[PDB]
């Protein structure tokens, strides 16, 4: 198990369930990848049917909440990567769209709409996806969901426009928090659309989930964090990182009901006013790049906040430890098999392990951390309006 | 005067520089305004020869901090009424572009560069450009800044395709935190940038002029709602709201050094998740939406939180009141004349207010709060690093 705790103490913690959520990972990523490859000449002939039809196709990677940061970690790697004059990507929320439809649905743009959900059961989803057919003329669909019984999936078969790629049955988290989930949707989506070769992407998958299972056996390191006195908690990344930090944070603020205040920002955006929130009691945790250029900022950054001595604690995740005064540095490192945006994998393993630990320390049961019952595993009070 | 404040007050209190640059917006803008008027031939002719010569057109919106959110705010309109195909428009901070250039610049597509800046001297204003110029073959920049003698605006003369957009000398804000320079360059990129026609713009002006004078005249309101206690902040909005939101909440972090925990959201996307952070020590409040669709949205969700009964109080900013329960309505009506997007004017003004009395409040001086010197008027230690 995890620390010392028996399978019984966290069954008297609340806490067993996601516990169980997060340390699956590795094994419902293998079960990913294999549907993926399985799938990858029916995916890859539907991508490419799109492309000769069309010389503009506007990707929209869609989700709420968790859901949203899916696209929002891999969309400056497809940025990257791909030539927007064609292929153009775009993360925009479900609760972005059904909010202001006209703004990015568009009547003649040929759009690939990509619905990320957990449990498909969200109301934004399907009006996001009624919204979406009604609007755009030319409409192709990637539904990536946990839930083969949830709505969005239920709506999503027998449709040759619409490619259905169901992840694992246990990745549906009947924890509140999305943890398998959202990686699983993360790791399907960026072997769907990622252009290296498939070679490549099988020897990065082992890698990714042999860091995985490092992080989650060696979950004291962590442990060493939350034992610290804070109530706040910063994550900052550039790049991928900037979402992935924006889902640290948020793991934190459910799993804690708020009691722990929190922030995201890229390490180079912090300086511009955000890290003033830093006080004694706040931990600034770091997802780091390791492409020579970019993590030359996240040291400046890092440098700085350490030598500013207010912070309770520092803390980077790279490739490797300098040996940096006053920073907690977690080395995990692929012998450069990795590029960055396949360590968004073992890096929210981390900060899953952060948010889970704290919400234990405050006396919440993570598995049911909203005893008010005012935020739900399954949004409740959405409202779908008619839009003319 | 706001207030009781005498000058002499204000000199005391470390505010005078703050609260003068936001009481002279109305003034700032009018004379933005004008610069505008006087050179909008000039302007359109430098946006049709690029249209004339370019099918596809790449325009990035470009600033740290502050400087960042005008393009986050003004973005979403834009998105609606252009056609991507043809003028495809971003909001990408300089710390982000420096940080990871290749995923933003690219050699072969046409490029305008729109570069935002109070001072003028954040090293990663420069360095955008710099790479810009370095990695994308057809590059065109507006560069809208409020120092003359930043090395930003310096760097900007006898260049045909670099059209420069000086703001008011006043708009240089002494102040710690950006007031009227963020609105001044705000105002000018609308203007700059929004289809419609010169004469509704002008109308529009003067509505925007009169209703944020409204606010201003009505400090006291404001000064209510500070009195409550709280020590937790969430700004809400929609559409161009979010990142009015955004900069809202970095207000307050700016101008108390923190002591006062913030978040910005949407109202659709606050439920899944981020709503956690409310306990009874937060006030909420919502930048409304007018539109009869989105206002819907705005509504329910305010409903909601209200009814739920744990926040220290929620307000909405609309046009209007409609007699909600536990909700503080604020109506600042136009008849209709204003659309959403020249709302922004007059709600912001609102949020600065709220910030300097709160700052304030927790007597800090909020010309000068940063007494730590860990965040900077004009950013300190940002190192640029050559890029290959
Ligand atoms: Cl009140």
């Amino acid at each position: 198990g995890m620390l010392h705790y028996t399978k019984e103490d966290l069954l008297e913690l609340g806490a067993e369930i996601t516990t169980r959520e997060i340390y699956q990972q590795p094994d419902v990523w293998r079960e990913a990848f294999e549907f993926y490859q399985a799938k990858r000449e029916e995916i890859a002939a539907f991508l490419q049917e799109i492309a000769d039809k069309h010389d503009y196709i506007k990707v929209i990677l869609t989700g709420a909440g968790t859901s949203a940061y899916v696209g929002d970690t891999l969309l400056p790697y497809f940025k990257e990567v791909y030539d927007e004059r064609k292929w153009n990507f775009n993360a925009i929320a479900t609760t972005d769209i059904v909010a202001n439809p006209a703004t990015y649905l568009k009547k003649d743009v040929a759009t690939v709409l990509v619905s990320f959900a957990r449990s498909g059961n969200s109301p934004e989803s399907l009006a996001t996806v009624d919204l979406a057919k009604s609007l755009v003329d030319e409409l192709y669909q990637v539904t990536i969901t946990c839930a083969a019984d949830g709505k969005l999936a239920l709506q999503a078969h027998g449709d040759d426009r619409n490619l259905l790629l169901l992840q694992p049955a246990v990745s549906n988290d009947a924890g509140f928090a999305m943890t398998s989930s959202f990686t699983s949707m993360m790791l399907t989506t960026l072997l769907v659309f990622d252009p290296t070769e498939f070679a490549v992407k099988s020897e990065r998958f082992e890698v990714v989930s042999s860091l995985a299972r490092k992080v989650l056996d060696k979950a004291e390191d962590v442990k060493e964090l939350v034992d610290l006195d804070f109530n706040r908690v910063i994550y900052l990344g550039a790049g991928p990182f900037f979402g992935l930090a924006h889902e640290a944070q948020l793991k934190i603020l459910e799993l804690t009901a708020g009691q722990v205040a929190t922030m995201y920002e890229s390490p180079v955006g912090f300086r511009h006013g955000p890290k003033s929130l830093i006080n004694d009691n706040t931990v600034v945790l770091v997802f780091g790049t390791t492409t020579d250029y970019t993590r030359k900022y996240d040291l400046d950054l890092v440098r700085e906040v350490a030598g500013d001595q207010i912070a309770r604690r520092v803390v980077l995740l790279s490739d490797q430890a300098f040996g940096l005064e006053n920073v907690k540095e977690v080395a995990l490192g692929c012998g450069g098999v990795l590029n960055d945006i396949y360590r968004v994998f073992p890096y929210i393993v981390y900060a899953q392990l952060f948010a889970l630990l704290t919400s234990l320390k405050v006396e919440n049961k993570p598995d049911t951390p909203s005893p008010t019952g005012t935020v739900n595993r399954v949004v409740q009070g959405v409202i779908i309006h008619e839009y003319q």
